[PDB]
């Protein structure tokens, strides 16, 4: 480290008949198993994902595999705005049309290329596959759902069990909203700094989202919830990681600080800040476009924007994935289930 | 949620003619086109060509990984040759007579494919990725798949945090009909005070001879010791039951791990899961064309003593180990892309 700034991202355009051959497949799909989160499609996901373009499934393994880039954008992915539909209001409002449904399905064939396709309990309702849109009430969020500048952050970097890769397919985005993304492979570092911030001497919280359902959990419940405990009790932990040589990255400036009465960690925090910052490269989604990040190399964010709420507003749709599900069976209610209570 | 029955714990799968044949065929070309079981071309395709299997055994490879309801899975039915196989090597260093079980290889790792990501141990056969098992001249008495000796039951590679998910052992040759025992932690009658205990880091796990002989070697050649010898020589405290204390994950090896020193309530507590488990073993013999599937997290397995008379004739099996996730070994790998373990 550090890489050149051209290896960060990698793009592939999908041609006519890959396009194609990709919409016949999802609808066909979405019609066989009833919905984009069916147990049917989740039980035989693997056999059902290699039925893909064979380049985008070489494509998408490499990408987990090599390591190289540490987003993968992805373009061609036939979409209709008419036939879409306007933009629903809220996640929870159902969509005027089901067309948005045969892109969650190749969404969530796309995860079955990089691992295992999950939830949150405290988010969307335990939702496999998320809406990204404005919310009305939410304008001045740091989620998904707001309309300031979102700042960038690791998907769920407070959690131990957060995601490796985070996957935004584009549906609308009619103003050209940027997503920011900076990498950890791009950033100039002291050897000082890095050997700091490879300590556990940081203690990061969960966003505004994860705590408002979490407080209703706990309620619905008897039990407290992991994510209010995160909250309360931070355990320190390290926001490089991994292999010195080049690390992995853990970072959420907004839901974050140093230890207190840790100069050098504040230091060395706000020195990794700035170069991520720097570095900070914007990504426009259109409709069709798959962006894949590397939660752990990438930190990602998303401009201001003026939302209209009247069907024609920014909409991707969003699912996250771990390599191993396993290691988060004691927050789970049982072996096969995929939502974090 | 525990203990469950023992009939729930080893799932049969018998493969008919036809998934048979095409299996033979579909290895064979695969290892013609890529030039060996291990090859880079066919490591970087893997998923791709592994999809090309019989859509039943993709069915029930995926199904036992995502389930977790069978901790064991046999696979009857693939075809081997015991003439084309030819002799059994006297060492997994010495090439065999044939190149015939490089094709069984192939079948191994595709397979693989469906579980997981198959990694290798650089202290272990060289940093390969498929294992031979099978009786070395000298090593009778060692408490590894060379010896002859019963090999007393254990989680594989239990003293790594790093170690296997899923452990696959392929039969090719077997004649007198030598059993793998097989014990799961689902089926384990246990106190609430003693999986207390059990959950709670008050055990040392040590590797294996095997492993630290070749650590040894690698030691001296870089110029630092090795990690596994640092496990050896101050081995970290963990819990032998983790992961959800409904129906916990099992981690454990006897022959190489003692409870924290005076601590009597760890030693009984592993004493008493120790009996339990030996007293659940269960024989599975594996014959030619057998694959077992073992999931590391909730079985252990052994082997029982046999007689080796080292002329090409003793049992010889093929070995392969997953990981869910590669990339948390990242530390002690060498590159990202890198499958072998430093
Ligand atoms: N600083 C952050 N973590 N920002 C992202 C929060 C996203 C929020 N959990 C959502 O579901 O929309
Ligand atoms: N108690 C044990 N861990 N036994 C198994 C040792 C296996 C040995 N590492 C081998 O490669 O053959
Ligand atoms: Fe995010
Ligand atoms: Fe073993």
């Amino acid at each position: 480290v550090p890489r050149g700034s051209h290896m960060m991202i990698r793009y592939v355009d999908l041609d006519a008949a890959e396009g194609a051959a990709l919409d016949e497949l999802t609808r066909s799909v979405l019609r066989d198993h009833g919905a984009s989160s069916s147990p049917s499609l989740l039980d035989d996901l693997s056999l059902v994902a290699h039925r893909m373009p064979p380049r985008l499934i070489r494509e998408l393994r490499r990408f987990r595999t090599a390591e190289e880039a540490s987003c993968l954008v992805v373009r061609g992915l036939p979409v209709d705005d008419r036939r879409l539909g306007p933009t629903p209001l809220d996640w929870r409002e159902p969509p005027r049309e089901p067309e948005s449904e045969v892109h969650e399905v190749f969404l969530t064939l796309a995860t079955a290329h990089l691992g295992d396709i999950f939830g949150w309990s405290t988010l969307q309702n335990g939702r496999l596959v998320h809406d990204v849109l404005p919310v009305p009430s939410h304008e001045n969020d740091q989620s998904g759902h707001g309309t300031v500048e979102l700042a960038w952050h690791t998907e769920d970097g407070f959690h131990p069990y957060r995601c490796d890769y985070l996957l935004l397919l584009g549906l609308r985005n009619h103003d050209a909203v940027p997503t920011g993304v900076a990498g950890v492979d791009q950033v100039v570092l002291s050897d000082e700094h890095r050997e700091v911030l490879s300590q556990p001497r940081f203690l990061i919280r969960p966003d505004t989202e994860h705590l408002r359902h979490a407080r209703t959990l706990a309620a619905d419940r008897g039990s407290p919830h992991a994510v209010q405990l995160m909250q309360d009790e931070p355990e320190p932990c390290a926001v490089l990681f991994g292999h010195p040589d080049r690390p992995y990255l853990r970072i959420d400036p907004a839901f974050m600080s140093p230890l207190p009465g840790d100069p050098e960690a504040a230091a060395a925090l706000e020195a990794l800040t700035a170069e991520l910052q720097r570095n900070l490269t914007d990504v426009v989604l259109s409709p069709g476009d798959l962006l894949v990040i590397d939660n752990y190399r990438v930190v990602h964010g998303r401009a201001a924007f003026k939302a209209r709420f009247d069907g024609t507003d920014r909409w991707l749709k969003k699912a996250v994935v771990t390599r191993d599900l396993r290691k988060s069976r004691a927050h789970r209610k049982s072996a096969a289930e995929r939502v974090l209570l």
